[PDB]
């Protein structure tokens, strides 16, 4: 079979199409247009773009494809360089931090973190309840207050004091500026074209305000038992070598950046759906009401909001906020028995499409139905990866989820919502997606800390 492809610009090829503020939205009415798989070329580059869970479970066989680094992780490289999102799996470093780092993510070490979440989420429930008549809430700055805090606190024991501020904390500012950065080099013809001397130096000025920071936080730790101690101390089993410096600097960049970005993205989302669907909303707050009967959460309450979790996961399906990951083939292959794929040949999952897959979710994909998900084990193999694949999945997935449930389960028992503005969606791509401008009003339930 010879495969789709969108319209051309001569030698620019595809190129063109992802000159945009929202690629992966153009990408995604394209993958309407024509199908489950598309070959995407730009000058001296070719990718090809899966939709179909039919190609993804595919695409998701480990023994014949493995994660690829993406031009826009392969731009992230310069500043998170050999970190666990930005590693190559054969890298010596990836499968080194992998084993070094996942028991900060067991559930001894999670329990461990919920005090601080609750701190966190104490600090944005004040702020709410502070705030005078008619005033409203700005719902996507402020769940970036909450989960910059929270990795910030819980992984290192460091405080952004995100809540004693007006705008965002510095390192946001330069974290967003160099991911803005690092995609506009994708159009790029001429990169070390005198004409982007100054992009250079600004991308070079950000950089060197992250790195401040995370030599603050290893300063500070000098004079817990959290992810640092581990980067600090573990040892990988394997190897039995622990972390090098260069290394261990790298992993902090990366945990403040893919540890809040993502996450404050889905509690935006989450309440962004809760708004537009009433009786939803209704449900949850009702769950909410029912199980935090104590003035603070519990680890295990928390366990126990069924409901919020399928919330949670049904904006994961519609707009998961880490929307794209890349493969490459191990060997020659062919893919779903038509399309013949050489050793070396990528792909990129685009998983908001494969979450409107018809053949998996029915026709009403559009919808937002948590009911989707009150039994999780029946959605097939490959279907749902907000998350990522296999050994390169998201290590942070049950830490984002205990913190959102936690935050949104907290938000509904204390508040309710009002879509003042009736609110359009607006979403915003940078490494992640988010609803820009979203704001609401709340009305406190009156209800103590
Ligand atoms: C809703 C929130 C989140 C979403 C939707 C999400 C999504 C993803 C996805 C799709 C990947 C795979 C990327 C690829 O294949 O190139 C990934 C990997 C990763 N994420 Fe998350 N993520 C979230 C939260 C978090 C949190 C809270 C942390 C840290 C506490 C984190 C840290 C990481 C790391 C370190 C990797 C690379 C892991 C490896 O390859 O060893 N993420 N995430």
């Amino acid at each position: 079979k010879e495969m789709p492809q969108p319209k051309t610009f001569g030698e620019l090829k595809n190129l063109p199409l992802l000159n945009t503020d929202k690629p992966v939205q153009a990408l995604m009415k394209i993958a309407d247009e024509l199908g489950e798989i598309f070959k995407f070329e730009a000058p001296g580059r070719v990718t090809r773009y899966l939709s179909s869970q039919r190609l993804i479970k595919e695409a998701c066989d480990e023994s014949r494809f493995d994660k690829n680094l993406s031009q826009a992780l392969k731009f992230v490289r310069d500043f998170a360089g050999d970190g666990l999102a930005t590693s190559w799996t054969h890298e010596k470093n990836w499968k080194k931090a992998h084993n070094i780092l996942l028991p900060s993510f067991s559930q001894q070490a999670m329990k461990g973190y919920h005090a601080m979440m609750v701190d966190i989420a104490v600090q944005l429930v004040q702020k709410w309840e502070r705030l005078n008549a008619d005033e409203h809430i700005e719902v996507p700055e402020d769940m970036t207050r909450l989960t910059l805090d929270t990795i910030g606190l819980c992984g290192f024991n460091y405080r952004f004091n995100s809540f004693y501020r007006d705008q965002p904390h510095p390192f946001i500012t330069s974290m967003v500026r160099a991911l803005d950065e690092a995609m506009n080099k994708l159009q790029r013809a001429n990169p070390d074209d005198p004409a982007y001397d100054e992009n250079k130096r600004q991308f070079q000025e950000d950089i060197k305000v992250m790195n401040d920071l995370v030599d603050k936080i290893i300063a500070d730790r000098k004079a817990s038992d959290d992810l640092l101690t581990h980067m600090l101390n573990g040892k990988d089993p394997e190897t039995g070598e622990p972390l090098d410096d260069e290394n261990i600097r790298y992993q902090i960049i990366t945990f403040l950046i893919a540890g809040h970005e993502a996450t404050s993205g889905l509690l935006s989302f989450a309440l962004y759906f809760l708004v537009k669907n009433p009786h939803v909303l209704q449900k949850a707050a009702e769950e909410a009401a029912r199980v935090l009967v104590d003035p603070v959460p519990s680890y295990k309450q928390v366990k126990q909001l069924k409901y919020v979790g399928m919330v949670l996961n049904e904006a994961l399906r519609l707009w998961p906020t880490a929307p794209a990951f890349s493969l490459y083939a191990k060997e020659d292959t062919v893919l779903g028995g038509e399309y013949p794929l050489e050793k070396g040949d990528e792909l990129m999952v685009l998983i908001p499409q494969l979450h409107r897959d018809k053949t998996i979710w029915g026709d009403d994909v559009e919808e937002f139905r948590p009911e989707r998900f009150e039994n999780p084990s029946a959605i097939p193999q490959h279907a749902f990866k907000p998350f990522g694949n296999g050994q390169r999945a998201c290590i942070g997935q049950q830490f984002a989820l205990h913190e959102a449930t936690l935050v949104l389960g907290m938000m509904l028992k204390h508040f309710d919502f009002e879509d003042h503005t009736n609110y359009e969606l607006d979403i915003k791509e940078t490494l992640t997606l988010k609803p820009e401008g979203f704001v609401v009003k709340a009305k406190s339930k009156k209800i103590p800390l």
